[PDB]
C-alpha cells in the first residue's frame, strides 16, 4: 500500500530515492512514454487544426512495456506522485503518465521541486500539489503550432525551393537573426582611424603612458596618415603637464547567480562549452542532486540558499566579504546554483571533468553573488600639451571582495601642475571592425533579449537550426549558409508575421497567458492557425500572384 513516485529518468530516480522513505516506490518512466507521430497531413502531425486541435498521441516504441509496468505498480499504490521536472514539458509529461496509467484523478499528485535534496524533496511531498492543466495546455499549444509550421511550411519549401528543407516556427526566426548578422558582416566597410600614445616621464623620472583624447577640445580622431603625422609633430614640441588629477573610489559588484541563458554564455566564454554541452552537463548535475533546476530565467535565491552560502562566505572568507544584508537580484523559481554550497566541484561523485568545471563555474558565480563588492582606487590623469589633452587611467585593488572566489589574476605619483617630459609618441592605425558573429550561447542571449526563446527551448533552438543547411557553427561561431539566406528571404516575404521578431516574442507571451489561465489554448491556437493559413495560402500561389518565389534563375528566354 506504498506510494508510487514517478520521474523521467533512472539518474533522477536514484537521487530522489535517497530522500524518500520506504513508504515510497520510485520508478522512472525513462522517456516521454507517449507523444505525437487532408487527413494525411493530420495523421502525420497527430494534431488536427480543423477539428478543434484534436490530438492523436501514441506510446513511443518499446514503451508499451514501461506502460504495462507502471499500471501494475499503480494498482499496488495508494497514491501516485508525478515528480517530473518543474517546467511545462515536465507538466505535460506528468499529464501523459496520468493519462496512460488512468484511474481516479484524486490518486494523482504533482510534486514540484527545483533541486533534488533531502529538504527540497521533503517540502515537495509535505505539500503535494495538483496537476496544472493550463501549463499542460501551454506546452501542448507550443508543440501543436511547431508541428503546424514544420509540417505545413516544409512542403511548400520542397515545392518552391528544394526538397528535404525544414521550417521551424522559432527556428526560422533564430536563423533570420544569424542571416541578418551575416549580411551585416558581409556589407561592413572597415574604416581607418588613428590613435596616438605618448610615453612621458614624471618629475621624478617615473614612466607615464598617455593616449591623446582631445585636440582643440574636440575628440582626437585622425582618419589617415597625414592627419596623424601633423598631430604628431605638434605633439612632439608641446610642453606637457598634469592639467588635473582625479582619485575616485570605485567598486565592482558580482553578477547575479546564473539563469539558463547566462549560464550558457559564461560556460561558452569561460570554458569553451557549447550550448548542447552545457545543458547536457547541467541536467546531469541537476539530476544527481548537485544543482538547482537548469531551466530558469529567475535570479531569485531561497532564504536557506542565501543563509547557507553566507555561512560559507563567513567561515571561508570572513566578515569583510559578508555584505551587511543578503544581495537581492530581480516569479517563484530559482537561479541555477549548487544545492549544497559546501560540496566542492572536486568532490562530485560521478561527474566527468567538464561537468565538474561547469559546477565550479556555477558555484563560484553563486558564492560571489553573495559577497561584498571589490573596491578599487581609480585614478584619472588628464594631461595638457599645447592644444591637446591626454589621458591616463589606472586603478589599484583596495579590497578584492567577490573576486576572492575567482582564480588569482600602475599610474606613477604625480600632482596637478607637474611637468611631464615627452619620451616618445606612438601613432597607431586601427580599423573599425564588423559586428561579432553570433556564438551558440551568444545567439541565445540575443534570443532572450528579444523575448524569443525560453529556458527550456534555447538549447533545442540552437541545435535544431544547425543541421539543416541554413546556418553552421565554425570555430564556435555561426555562419549563415546560402540556403539559409535563400529560405530566410522566402519566409520573410510570404510569412512576414511568422518571421517577425515581435510577433514571435508575443507568441511566447500568448503561451504564458495560457499557462496562467489568461487565455484558452485552443482559441490561441485558432488565432495562430488563422494568421498562419492566411500566410500559407498566398505563399502557395504563383509568384505572379504574390506567392513564394521559386529558387530558380531563369535564363535570357
Ligand atoms: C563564473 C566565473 C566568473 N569569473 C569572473 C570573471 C569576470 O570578471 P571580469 O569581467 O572582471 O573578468 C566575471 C564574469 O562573471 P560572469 O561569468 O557571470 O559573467 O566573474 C571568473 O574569473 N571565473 C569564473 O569561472
Ligand atoms: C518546458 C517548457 C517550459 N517553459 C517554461 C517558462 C516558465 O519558466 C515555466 C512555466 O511556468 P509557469 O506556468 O509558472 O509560467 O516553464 C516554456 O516556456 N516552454 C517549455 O517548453
Ligand atoms: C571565437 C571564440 C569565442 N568564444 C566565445 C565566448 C562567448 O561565450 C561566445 C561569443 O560571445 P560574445 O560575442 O559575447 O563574445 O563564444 C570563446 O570562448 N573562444 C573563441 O575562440
Amino acid at each position: 500500500g506504498k506510494a508510487l513516485v514517478i520521474v523521467e529518468s533512472p539518474a533522477k530516480a536514484k537521487t530522489i530515492n535517497k530522500y524518500l522513505g520506504s513508504d515510497y516506490v520510485v520508478k522512472s518512466s525513462v522517456g516521454h512514454i507517449r507523444d505525437l507521430p487532408r487527413g494525411a497531413l493530420v495523421n502525420r502531425m497527430g494534431v488536427d487544426p480543423w477539428h478543434n486541435w484534436e490530438a492523436h498521441y501514441e506510446v513511443l516504441p518499446g514503451k508499451e512495456k514501461v506502460v504495462s509496468e507502471l499500471k501494475q505498480l499503480a494498482e499496488k499504490a495508494d497514491h501516485i506522485y508525478l515528480a517530473t521536472d518543474l517546467d511545462r514539458e515536465g507538466e505535460a509529461i506528468a499529464w501523459h503518465l496520468r493519462e496512460v496509467i488512468g484511474g481516479d484523478d484524486a490518486r494523482y499528485s504533482r510534486v514540484v521541486f527545483n533541486e533534488i535534496t533531502k529538504n527540497a524533496i521533503r517540502q515537495a511531498f509535505n505539500k503535494p500539489g495538483e496537476l496544472n492543466i493550463d501549463r499542460v495546455n501551454a506546452q501542448q499549444a507550443r508543440r501543436f503550432m511547431d508541428r503546424v509550421v514544420g509540417y505545413m511550411v516544409s512542403p511548400l519549401l520542397w515545392k518552391k525551393i528544394a526538397r528535404g528543407l525544414s521550417a521551424g516556427r522559432v527556428q526560422s526566426v533564430a536563423v533570420r537573426l544569424v542571416v541578418e548578422r551575416e549580411r551585416e558582416i558581409k556589407a561592413f566597410v572597415p574604416e581607418e582611424f588613428w590613435e596616438v600614445d605618448a610615453s612621458t616621464t614624471t618629475p621624478s623620472g617615473e614612466a607615464l603612458a598617455l593616449q591623446v583624447t582631445h585636440q582643440n577640445d574636440k575628440p582626437f580622431r585622425p582618419v589617415n596618415k597625414e592627419q596623424t603625422q601633423a598631430a604628431v609633430s605638434l605633439l612632439e614640441k608641446a610642453r606637457y603637464s598634469v592639467l588635473e588629477r582625479e582619485d575616485k573610489p570605485t567598486t565592482s559588484k558580482p553578477g547575479a547567480p546564473f539563469i539558463t541563458s547566462t549560464l550558457q554564455q559564461a560556460a561558452s566564454t569561460r570554458l569553451g562549452f557549447g550550448v548542447k554541452k552545457t545543458m547536457m552537463m547541467a541536467q546531469r548535475l541537476y539530476e544527481a542532486g548537485y544543482i538547482t533546476y537548469m531551466r530558469t530565467d529567475s535570479t531569485n535565491l531561497s532564504q536557506d540558499a542565501v543563509n547557507m552560502v553566507r555561512g560559507y562566505i563567513s567561515d571561508n572568507f570572513g566578515k569583510k566579504y559578508l555584505p551587511e544584508s543578503p544581495n537581492q537580484y530581480a516569479e517563484a523559481h530559482e537561479a541555477i546554483r549548487p544545492s549544497d554550497v559546501n560540496v566542492m566541484a572536486e568532490s562530485l561523485k560521478d561527474m566527468e571533468a567538464d561537468a565538474q568545471k561547469l559546477y565550479q563555474l556555477i558555484w563560484r558565480q553563486f558564492v560571489a553573488c553573495q559577497m561584498t563588492p571589490a573596491k578599487y582606487d581609480s585614478t584619472t590623469l588628464t594631461v595638457g600639451a599645447g592644444d591637446f589633452r591626454l589621458k591616463a587611467r589606472g586603478r589599484i585593488l583596495r579590497f578584492d571582495g567577490w573576486t576572492k572566489v575567482m582564480p588569482a589574476l600602475i599610474l606613477p605619483a604625480v600632482n596637478k601642475g607637474d611637468a611631464l617630459t615627452l619620451v616618445e609618441l606612438t601613432p597607431a592605425q586601427h580599423f573599425t571592425k564588423p559586428p561579432a558573429r553570433f556564438s551558440e550561447a551568444s545567439l541565445v542571449k540575443e534570443l532572450e533579449k528579444r523575448g524569443i526563446g525560453r529556458p527550456s527551448t534555447y538549447a533545442s533552438i540552437i541545435s535544431t537550426i544547425q543541421d539543416r543547411g541554413y546556418v553552421r557553427v565554425e570555430n564556435r561561431r555561426f555562419y549563415a549558409e546560402k540556403m539559409g539566406e535563400i529560405v530566410t528571404d522566402r519566409l520573410e516575404e510570404n510569412f512576414r508575421e511568422l518571421m517577425n521578431y515581435d510577433f514571435t516574442a508575443q507568441m511566447e507571451n500568448s503561451l504564458d497567458q495560457v499557462a496562467n489561465h489568461e487565455a484558452e489554448w485552443k482559441a490561441v491556437l485558432d488565432h495562430f492557425f488563422s494568421d498562419f493559413t492566411q500566410q500559407l495560402d498566398k505563399a502557395e500561389k504563383d509568384p505572379e500572384e504574390g506567392g513564394m518565389r521559386p529558387n530558380q534563375m531563369v535564363l535570357t528566354s
